[PDB]
């Protein structure tokens, strides 16, 4: 239940726009290629299979996919964890990225990061 997962990561986690899944937090402006700070993890609150697959996007209006890197992970007990999720294109000091999760049920969701998140070069 909802209320059984954020019991298990107490403070950890945060609303997607879909009411079916979670994610762990991630920085509002990182560096290119730099291994994130907390590894990402998505966290379904419904019914998904062990071994269900999740893959993450990045984009904006003049990007319509960013590189990222191992950006795909599998579901483990209702939680997917990215090993290293490295985001490697940049969106430029003026602008940010939307992240889209695509978990991989039959049929496959849709779900969006909270928050934009902006890559450059040397970071924050
Ligand atoms: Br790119
Ligand atoms: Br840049």
């Amino acid at each position: 239940s909802m209320v059984e997962v954020l019991a298990d990561h107490p403070g950890e986690l945060v609303r997607t726009d879909s009411p079916n899944f979670l994610s762990s937090v991630l920085p509002t402006h990182w560096r290119s290629n730099k291994t994130l700070p907390i590894a990402f993890k998505v966290v379904a609150l419904g019914d998904v299979p062990d071994g269900t697959l999740v893959t993450v996007m990045a984009g904006n209006d003049e990007n319509y996919s960013a590189e990222l890197r191992n950006a795909t992970a599998a579901m483990k007990n209702q939680v997917a964890r990215f090993n290293d999720l490295r985001f490697v294109g940049r969106s430029g000091r003026g602008k940010s990225f939307t992240l889209t999760i695509t978990v991989f049920t039959n049929p496959p969701q849709v779900a969006t990061y909270h928050r934009a998140i902006k890559i450059t070069v040397d970071g924050p």
